[PDB]
């Protein structure tokens, strides 16, 4: 028989927001904001027993819309969770509802995750009402408490990456799933297989500085819940693209786990990319919540203050405006939301020091109320910031909503995934004849794209594969989407593949069709690795990696999605073509430049900078520019590039000849004036011993389904 | 020779302005600029200012921000800009790379405008005025930036980074540079009215000694005389008028301006801190000194107009004006919002000032037309990591349409209260108002500042500012006496408030001074016995008059000078103000962090907070709204809602405010305790059965007189 006064306290402070271990003073600083709630609880845990509160401490001060409370005594590792009281009208947006326990948004750590159970929704399920009415089951015990950490972790080597580090115009990009990486990898001791420990193991550093790329862009790492529609079918949320906090890492790859140990193995896996020349870039879902619709659960965003937050139908103020395609979207445009956002940015950067973010269905991170505006308060506001001015952004140009197409309208500082450049490039290998432009475009950048708003090639992610959609083997396995194991009755997954079985489905035994895939395989990897801009390799497919044409696996956490390193002589054999191929790309600035390439002779040249030609030997017109083809020839001149260093040189490389051959057929090509040896190509067989060299304008054959890249030795 | 035969560097797009690189040797240029075409960098020597030493052609880009880097310079470099671009003045283009620019990221500019018709890009005599396109050089009229080394040693002052002055107890001192210390002839000049000067140990101890916490300088954000001054032998005393954000104004400056300002800035800054004085800085973020159109081509209207200038949508030749004085910026461009941002930062983590009162506040919410208050400058502001921790005031308000914005900022956000300043001269004055509107100034205004869920120390609380009379001419003049500034008398506020006591001007007949004194010290009890923060007006304790000028701005001499020469009355009242700003802040009953409830607490007999009339009967309900000339509450300090950082309930003593504005003598009946005198507005000495009362007893008061009383027993 006590009262909320006679447990010794202090008023705290409204920031930072979350917890803070504030060593002095021995005790913790509970910043939690919300501007409708009418009363709030702090509720603290133990290890051992945590269906119930330990202790309830009353939040009572409240400096604007921040309760803030200084409880004495805590140290790290404490566990505590938020109830929040307040008005309920669903009618008009209010969702109380004081006996779902929620978690704190500003947690960098979060202990385990939710127990599924009726009585996390805070309306009553089997109702006729549903998410009208309003349900008073206790939820403490099924839902994951947040952690107070300590945040001291000593970055060795760390300060001095920081730093001439990969500038976008070298980089080549390495999409990598945490676990999926290293699960199969019996090559280390399981319990680190398939975590941030296994990745960042030697074993695994040795193998990207083998590969050869220069930064890693890990899947949503940002602790998620697994949606009940695929808990409730024996599956999981295996991608991450579902968040429930924006601070904490995903507490199912850590290996020390779950307590305060994900974050603590999370900065170790940085620190020793960091250590071996490795950048890193996280997806990052900020467009929408775990949270769904109505009708979902009630955890976290919610229950604390679910008018900001949440974008929600203006006439209703009931359902949710979602033009994420998952229930809900953020409301980007409520200032607690933005500064949420955007410290959780620089949280990461400074805190857990990562290099840069892909956005992930970015345009949802631009609209307003039913518009998109690239110019919204969120995106000026992370372009002034003197932190994040500094990190790598990229973007998914895109959201679901009406009018969300936002190719090439994101503000400087931004590289977008070309789009444009993965379906097209698909289609040509595929077998389509587009404009010779639609393609020399993609081959250049995209200058069309992006050079209508300042940017450079930099801007372009080019890519052919991605976690959305196909593997490269299976772009070349497959004509139709196999997603059954989804258990969505195969209603999932985008039905325009772009793809092509090289005549079948499915693996095979017929060697004329295997060889045609190795082909394919060769002249995409040639493509992305010559085409001018910043090419991303989807992690595995110089594995060979197969979905087995799932191309939707979001929920297959499984073999179907671990990387499989068993590999015999044709999986491996391409394993050392995409490593040359790379190593070409780098060792060529003529391919990683910093200016487009315009069409004339520079610096008082007798040469273009770049000449596109015809099928025998001939620069390009107006005519046939525009009119489709699928042999698509051009040369670069390494030595008339407009390309000047930091330190104020031009540039030379030498002169190159691409030729791409999509022409099911074969083909008679003119060599332009020159000589001009071989090297690299999609053949794999024993190149012709009169094909590694073409003389004075001549001549030479070549089978469709083809790429070839040539040097000038001698004009 | 071309652009490209001199070595060069393509530079970095961040950050803006120039920057001096030790590593690489040599000087990195950064300038935005959506709608020009070229860009040319000039290098001007000491010697030679008239032509450029070199021009250098600023090729490279990235996006819109033009860079080059330059091997070679040094800090100390003089540079300027040349923006080319398009002319369509009735279109809001107006390029004219014949006017020579001030780089708006400037640390550093190194004198002022010579005023001359060669400045303003259109032919000052053309009957199409600015739709003209005048192509005089304006380079040897026009001030160069300066390259500036940006290193110092914060001795100790990185320990108040820590914990500071928080604004619960916070006393603020309005002071300007100049007049402060131009006058003291305690110092060598070449430092009087300098930042050195304001820094000397001499004026450090007088703050003190005064006890103020927190100085308020008036605008030290480089700015230029406005020519129609400068034709009148006049000048821009305020300086509220810059046309740069980040370099400190060069005429303040003892060491000279290449550079010297800038150092002798933080030195200033520095030695304030190891005397624990917090240094907050007038800025104006609003408006230009490049006016309207008609205005000169300097800076902003130069490197690109449709960008930093908010233009009639109509026309986009004409300048929305919110602010009065020609033009307003439009804190709605992205790099425009950037660049005051930056500006801020740049004060904070590398001038090392604490906050900011942001002059004409609410012409930054301007965003289309009107005030929203939900702008993206404000959010991105409230949103940082740096500016999240420093003091943001504000006047709340513009000359703009629908501009008074008292009371809507935002949190953490303190405002100016003009209705306390108001509220109370004309209590004083005679005016009778409603018990509750001078109550509610008392309490610190919670029918204003409670509503949006501020605190009592977000209110405020001023009798005297820069703008109108000082605190002496405040009780000795009725009108206004501007001619000085040779403009027919037709500018400064006509209704001051104010109460010449029964002269105007200096007088002779003491009943007429004693009336003064006593008006000075009412208005200074009530001040320093309101809940709130109070602003002191510079030169207020040292009885300062500008000779009935209300209006001063641009009087940079003896009329605004602070005059040191001291005799009695003058003694008298300086030591009365240490007196009264030592009471303030002794007492925790008036540092309020929450607001007087009007009942009891902590189930203790006495109410925190009671109002009383002429007899012991409580302020019922009509007495609560009639109109009255007396004041009179009891604060319970045993009994306050008040909890520090370490959740003690704090307690004071027990006070009893007396507030008799009421021009007669009034018959007083005391509440039931026995009370002692602490202090009052009397001159003469205080009769020995007014030292004490007792017992519901009576006491005459005469007519303006403020008491403050101590309840010894009960
Ligand atoms: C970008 O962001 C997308 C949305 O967050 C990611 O979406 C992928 O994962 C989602 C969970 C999945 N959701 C839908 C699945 C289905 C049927 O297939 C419905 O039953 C659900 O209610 C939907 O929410 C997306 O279909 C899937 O593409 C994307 O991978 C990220 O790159
Ligand atoms: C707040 O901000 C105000 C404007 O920046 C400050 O204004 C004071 O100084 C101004 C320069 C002055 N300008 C006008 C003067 C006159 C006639 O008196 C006109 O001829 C000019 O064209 C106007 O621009 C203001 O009148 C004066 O109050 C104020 O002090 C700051 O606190
Ligand atoms: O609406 C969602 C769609 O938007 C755009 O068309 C994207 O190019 C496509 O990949 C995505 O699935
Ligand atoms: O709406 C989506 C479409 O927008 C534009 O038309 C793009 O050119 C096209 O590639 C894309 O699929
Ligand atoms: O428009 C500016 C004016 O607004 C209000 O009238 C203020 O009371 C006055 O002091 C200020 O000068
Ligand atoms: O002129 C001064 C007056 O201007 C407006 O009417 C304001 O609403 C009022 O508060 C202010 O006192």
């Amino acid at each position: 028989f006590f009262r909320t006064r006679d447990r010794p306290l202090r008023p705290g402070d409204p920031y930072p927001l979350g917890s803070n271990w504030i060593e002095d003073d021995d005790g913790v600083n509970f910043s939690l904001f919300s501007e409708n709630a009418e009363k709030v609880e702090l509720l603290l845990y133990s290890l051992t027993n945590q269906k119930y509160p330990k202790e309830i401490i009353e939040v009572k001060n409240k400096t604007g819309d921040i309760w803030h409370v200084f409880v004495p005594g805590l140290r790290p590792g404490q566990l505590y969770a938020y109830r929040v009281y307040g008005p309920y009208k669903p009618e008009l947006g209010l969702r109380f509802n004081p006996n779902k326990v929620l978690i704190d948004p500003y947690a960098k750590a979060i202990n385990g995750s939710v127990i599924w159970n009726d009585a996390v929704f805070g309306y009553k399920i089997g109702d006729q009402n549903q998410d009208l009415t309003y349900d008073e089951r206790d939820s403490g015990e099924y839902v994951p408490k947040s952690v107070v950490i300590n945040p001291y972790f000593e970055w060795d080597d760390e300060d001095f990456i920081k730093g001439k580090k990969v500038p976008l115009k070298d980089t080549v990009i390495y999409e990598v799933h945490v676990k999926g990486f290293t699960k199969l990898r019996l090559d280390l001791p399981e319990n680190i297989r398939g975590t941030y420990e296994g990745l960042a193991s030697e074993q695994m550093i040795s193998y990207l500085k083998d590969l050869g790329i220069t930064t890693v862009e890990l899947m949503p790492v940002f602790h998620f819940i697994d949606q009940r529609f695929l808990t409730d079918k024996g599956l999981t949320n295996y991608w991450g693209y579902d968040p429930i906090n924006f601070f904490s890492p995903e507490c199912r790859y850590s290996s020390t786990g779950c307590l305060g140990g994900q974050v603590l193995s999370f900065k170790k896996m940085v620190n020793e990319l960091h250590n071996a020349g490795i950048e890193v870039i996280i997806d990052v879902v900020y467009n929408h919540t775990a949270e769904g619709n109505h009708l979902g659960p009630t955890l976290s965003f919610r229950g604390i203050d679910n008018t900001a937050y949440y974008m929600l139908q203006p006439d209703n103020k009931r359902y949710y405006l979602d033009f994420t395609g998952t229930g809900n979207t953020l409301n980007l445009s409520h200032p607690r939301v933005i500064q949420m956002v955007l410290d959780s940015l620089r949280y990461w950067v400074t805190e857990m020091h990562v290099d840069g973010f892909r956005f992930d269905l970015a345009a949802a991170l631009a609209r307003e109320l039913y518009s998109v505006n690239m110019l919204n308060t969120f995106f000026i506001a992370l372009q002034q910031d003197p932190i994040l001015s500094q990190v790598k952004l990229i973007a998914e140009p895109w959201d679901v909503g009406q009018g969300g197409y936002q190719v090439g309208n994101f503000p400087y500082q931004w590289a977008e995934w070309n789009g444009k450049y993965r379906d097209s490039i698909r289609r040509f290998w595929r077998g389509e004849a587009l404009p010779y432009s639609e393609i020399a475009n993609r081959l250049l950048g995209s200058p069309d794209i992006y050079l209508g708003n300042n940017k450079t090639p930099f801007a372009s992610i080019n890519y052919v594969t991605s976690h959305d959609g196909f593997t490269l083997e299976d772009l070349v396995s497959y004509n139709q989407k196999h997603n059954e194991a989804n258990g969505f009755n195969n209603q999932d997954g985008m039905n325009e593949n772009y793809s092509w079985n090289c005549g079948a489905e499915g693996p095979t035994n017929d060697q004329n069709v295997v060889i045609c895939r190795e082909k394919q395989k060769r002249n995409f990897m040639i493509t992305l690795l010559v085409s001018q801009g910043t090419p991303m390799i989807l992690g595995g497919d110089e594995l060979s990696r197969t979905q087995r044409g799932n191309n939707n696996a979001f929920c297959q956490d499984n073999e179907i999605t671990w990387f499989d390193w068993n590999l015999d002589e044709r999986k491996s054999k391409f394993l050392e073509f995409v490593k040359k191929m790379i190593q070409f790309y780098r060792a060529h600035p003529a391919f990683r430049r910093e200016r487009y390439f315009q069409g004339k002779k520079l610096f008082g040249m007798p040469l273009k900078d770049v000449t596109f030609y015809t099928l025998e030997g001939r620069e390009v017109d107006e005519k046939t520019w525009s009119s489709p083809t699928q042999l698509v020839i051009f040369v670069l001149e390494g030595s008339v590039m407009d390309e000047i260093n930091m330190y104020g040189e031009r540039i030379a490389d030498d002169s190159f000849l691409i030729i791409l051959n999509a022409n099911p057929n074969n083909v008679k090509v003119k060599f332009p004036k020159g000589k001009w040896e071989l090297v690299i190509s999609s053949y794999l067989r024993e190149i012709k011993p009169e094909e590694r060299i073409i003389e004075g304008e001549k001549e030479l054959e070549i089978e469709g389904r083809t790429a070839l890249v040539y040097r000038r030795i001698e004009l």
